[PDB]
């Protein structure tokens, strides 16, 4: 059978405080539930905000982690599809499969268990995690950072055994999701102008799926320079600041492209910069999509001529992929060599220094920092 | 030759004043220009708006009017397109074909002309009306408002000649316009879910465009319930006043349809209602198309999370049609019985009681009066 398993895991007590190495326990998986090792987790800023505290439904004690790349440890009553020794990638974005988002093609929003997820317990209304006497909330679904994690059976991607977990696990949330921003929501056609404001993970997932779809003219717009030498080699056919203009970047972005560029992706989370963005698209035609998370309450806005004008205003989340049918193909990619993760690894640490990876974050250093179990 | 000719017009003198039947001159058409004898023009928000002296880009003294269908009077030099005789319909949004945008399937916003039309001048520079020894500035590049006008020669639809004028100077821009945002814009599928604010002509042309495409919920809304049973006749399913309800009517509309529409559509020009009919389109897959045009200065909002969970922004210009080569293809599907246009005259006056129009619009009480000239 199943016994609760005692491992390591760094543990979010509380808001505003660095993550705490503790041993916790965790319970088997119950009906419907798999329980997966965790081989290599990655840190990013999603992370560090609700870490921050100044996420609203944000609660702690908590795990974090939503970037994972592992192995099945055990599965719960009623579990066919998966079995121990599979390899996996957890994920935040689930796919039941059935509900009626599952069911529209248009969408990847499975709502199927939303609601005990957002308030960090598998479906049946309870955690897997206890730590010191204490409870202690999952995360995202997902709670990669510990040696072992329990999530609810369709928040799992069955991938290619022989792929590089210390890598993938980066699949499970920024190159996806810039990467499918591109070919799955813009859909943006050969010969495309883009512009991409933000150059993290994201937006260099961005600029490859520009490449992928081959686009044109690719520019990367950011505040930090540091971040041009590897846009370029994503594709980007040049970067700007905005800080190098007096003129709203916008402007610059109408008076480089003679019009504005056909697409824009604003990788921030910037309300203003989403305006910007959305502004520098081409009249008539120009579509900008929303990949940044804008902190609540904040509000995105603009004078519909903008629209009536031709301008469209779109968003996504995870990429807009599917996640369980999506995901493994995406390992496929890579491992064909069409889509690029490796080049996303900025920096490696072991378990017991995981705090490392949010002081990476605050020096604005990092795409993506890669953790080892 | 082509001579002077002397006719009447509704000149408008100067701003939030009635219009005057004036005795004015209209020079022959110059290179690349027609002169039309106008036969039916009729009169919507649009004209009101510049009338009013809110228009920031409005001038007088001006002969306003760009919902009109006549008959070919004389062409300039070069034209061999079009001749004496020829049964057409002026077009405030030209198609020069060869321009950026005309070239481009994705948009109908050519640009050939803007310039000197938004100064209400012909492309060569001038004006050629003249009243009472002043100057009278052209209106949309169409000023149908008399009895004879001069407009470029790509700012001309040859239609059917036997189409009803006195009927299809309403496809110069509202039923066009709303028709076009349905099957242009939305390009919504059948079986669709739609929400229309709005019940004016352009509203009830997206109904028939919503119910065209075989939309299956045809929601109308409208804070004036006279307007629903003509709504009804259109093809809405049901029609609902925002004044019954004491939530706001993005909840009530999420709430009929079991998550929210597929499609909004705004036809007022309120950005608060723009915003709700975003609000009100369902997560993953909803597309909202503003069509209303708000007050100069005034800004569409809402957050972005909004459109990251799927939602679709946009908005649209005389419905997307191609100007020349689109309006005789829909007088066309007048003739044949396809889309409806006898159904939007409400009211019919004769020329010298064209103001009556302004007073009809502003109680409320009609969709579109037809003036005869
Ligand atoms: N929609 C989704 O599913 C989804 C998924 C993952 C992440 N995200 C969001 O994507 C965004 C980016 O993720 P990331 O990991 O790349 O974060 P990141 O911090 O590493 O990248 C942000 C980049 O934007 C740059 N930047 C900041 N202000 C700027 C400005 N005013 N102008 C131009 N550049 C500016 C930063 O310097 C940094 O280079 C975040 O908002 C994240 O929450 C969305
Ligand atoms: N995009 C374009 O190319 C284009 C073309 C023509 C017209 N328009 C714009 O379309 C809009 C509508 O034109 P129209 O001729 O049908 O105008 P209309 O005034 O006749 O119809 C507007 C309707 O909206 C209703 N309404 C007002 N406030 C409301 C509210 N709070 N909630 C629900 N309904 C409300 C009014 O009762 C009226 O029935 C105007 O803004 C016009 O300028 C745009
Ligand atoms: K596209
Ligand atoms: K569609
Ligand atoms: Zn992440
Ligand atoms: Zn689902
Ligand atoms: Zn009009
Ligand atoms: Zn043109």
């Amino acid at each position: 059978a199943n016994e609760v398993i005692k491992c390591k895991a760094a543990v979010a007590w509380e808001a505003g405080k660095p993550l705490s190495i503790e041993e916790i326990e965790v319970a088997p998986p119950k009906a419907h539930e798999v329980r997966i090792k965790i081989i290599a987790t990655a840190v990013c800023h999603t992370d560090a905000y609700t870490l921050s505290g100044a996420d609203p439904e944000g609660c702690f004690p908590v795990i974090l982690g939503h970037e994972g790349a592992g192995i099945v440890e055990s599965v719960g009553e009623g579990v066919t599809k998966l079995k121990a020794g599979d390899t996996v990638i957890p994920l935040y974005i689930p796919q039941c499969g059935e509900c009626k988002f599952c069911l529209n093609p248009k969408t990847n929003l499975c709502q199927k268990i939303r609601v005990t997820q957002g308030k960090g317990l598998m479906p049946d209304g309870t955690s897997r995690f206890t730590c010191k006497g204490k409870t202690i909330l999952h995360y995202m679904g997902t709670s990669t950072f510990s040696e072992y994690t329990v999530v609810a059976d369709i928040s799992v991607a069955k991938i290619d055994p022989l792929a590089p977990l210390d890598k993938v696990c980066l699949l499970g949330c920024g190159i996806s999701t810039g990467y499918g921003a591109a070919v799955n929501t813009a859909k943006l056609e050969p010969g495309s102008v883009c512009a991409v404001f933000g150059l993290g993970g994201v937006g260099l997932a961005v600029i490859m799926g520009c490449k992928v779809a081959g686009a044109s003219r690719i520019i990367g717009v950011d505040i930090n320079k540091d971040k041009f030498a590897r846009a370029k080699e994503f594709g980007a056919t040049e970067c700007i600041n905005p800080q190098d203009f007096s003129k709203p970047i916008q402007e610059v972005l109408i008076e480089m492209t003679d019009g504005g560029v056909d697409y824009s992706f604003e990788c921030i989370g910037n309300v203003k910069v989403m305006r910007a963005a959305l502004e520098a698209c081409h009249k008539g035609w120009g579509v900008s999509v929303v990949v940044g998370v804008a902190a609540s309450g904040e509000e995105i806005a603009t004078r519909p001529f903008q629209l009536v004008t031709g301008r469209t205003w779109k968003g996504t989340a995870f990429g807009g992929w599917k996640s369980v049918e999506s995901v493994p193909k995406l390992v496929s990619e890579y491992m064909s060599k069409k889509i690029k993760v490796d080049e996303f690894v900025t920096h490696n640490l072991s378990f017991d220094e995981i705090n490392k990876a949010f002081e990476l974050m605050h020096s604005g250093k990092s795409i993506r920092t890669v953790v080892k179990i």
